[PDB]
């Protein structure tokens, strides 16, 4: 039982994410591809990918990594600025971090949005072959139809949603909905489960809600059911997940 | 001695960032006065006319480092700044202290790569306190006023014998329209034409690969000796003195 190592399935990258592997080695698998992120690297994750991850911590007492997830505004603006300025391998990218680059990582302030975008802009100008990055930021700024489905469901995550309700709200047929979600490699039940499990993951890391509270917040009747669903979904228990990232 | 120079009627043709790497500088413009010490960054709004008194710290070296943005650079930088932040003399000329880490960014600037260069400026601006006056001046200096239109018409043939009639014809307007539109911006036609010819002459001189006689014919002035008189009258220093100071 290696506390320094964990394997997690069905990770959805909800926001475009920049990740610095401050305390881990990370193997990312998705679609039979494999990307290794070594120690002390910057990692760029396209918004919307589902990945499995194998993580190895060098030091147990700290978090595996440091991440920067960009909200909806931040992303689009960053697309806007990047345009005015300028397969999995094109969705996930790792780079080594300099003292100059890392020092800017150190100063990033999540509150000052302008300051944050300028920092990211600076960081991207310094990278070799930065088009792969510019593509994913731009690609992951367009809202697909499943984003629309997601946004409808996020408003009331506790509701008993159905493919009927969704197709009604879109003035379309059920087959239109599922076939449109098929063209984006997902389906309605996957979106809903992936939304509840993403939220639950974040709620767990806050350490200020009980499991039964968490399940009720994401709309699941029983705490013991939620724990079973979480383990089936991620491949670890809520407890195991929390201890690794705590 | 001769390490100090005073130059009059400098027009900031492009928006300019200037690092006073080797000088102290007094800037007089709009009947105001701004002292920039050694090791400061200076932000100069496009279109200001200034007079400068400079004192070099080290005689053998050039007085300062400058970055002038052409039209593309400027508007692109405006576009990005508006996307990132949203939509009197003190607000046109601004000097700031630059950190050592930021100083390395001064060192890091490469003028040949546009994308890299704009990003760095955005980074430099985010790191500054009260950077709205800077954002203001950049945005203010991105619009083309009517005198920019006149300048752009004149630039097509700097040697031509321009007149207010020719200008007014080329705009399908009356001479009164032209002079009164140029008045509402505190300028007139003769001032635009003379400051255009002296800006160009100044830059050709620093190239050191054109003769005075060549330079005078390129900007549209009959004689080399006349051009030398006009340059001295305009800048308050001779072409040789001006060249030697920056050489």
């Amino acid at each position: 039982e290696e506390k320094e190592t964990i394997k997690i399935n069905n990770i959805m990258i909800a926001k475009y994410t920049v990740l610095y592997t401050s305390n881990c080695i990370m193997d990312i698998y998705s679609e039979e591809e494999k990307i290794t992120c070594f120690s002390n690297r910057l990692v760029f994750l396209e918004r919307g990918v589902n990945i499995s991850v194998r993580m190895q911590k060098q030091i147990l007492s700290e978090k595996p990594y440091v991440a920067f997830a960009l909200n909806g505004d931040m992303l689009r603006h960053l697309k806007d600025a990047l345009m005015i300025i300028y397969s999995m391998s094109r969705k996930i990218m790792t780079t080594e971090v300099n003292k100059t680059l890392l020092d800017e990582l150190k100063n990033i302030n999540s509150h000052d949005n302008s300051a944050f975008i300028s920092s990211l802009i600076y960081l991207i100008s310094k990278l070799e072959n930065n088009e792969k990055i510019i593509e994913s930021i731009y690609i992951s700024s367009v809202s697909f139809f499943s984003d629309k489905v997601r946004n409808l469901i996020e408003k009331d995550l506790s509701r008993k949603w159905t493919l009927g309700i969704i197709a009604d709200a879109f003035n379309a047929s059920e087959i239109t909905i599922r076939k449109r979600l098929e063209s984006e490699n997902t389906n309605f039940n996957q979106i809903l489960m992936q939304l509840r499990m993403s939220k639950a993951a974040l709620l767990l890391l806050e350490n200020s809600y009980q499991i039964s509270q968490i399940s009720n917040m994401i709309g699941i009747s029983s705490a013991s059911y939620f724990i079973r669903i979480f383990n089936k979904h991620y491949g670890v228990t809520p407890k195991q997940f929390f201890t690794y990232f705590k």
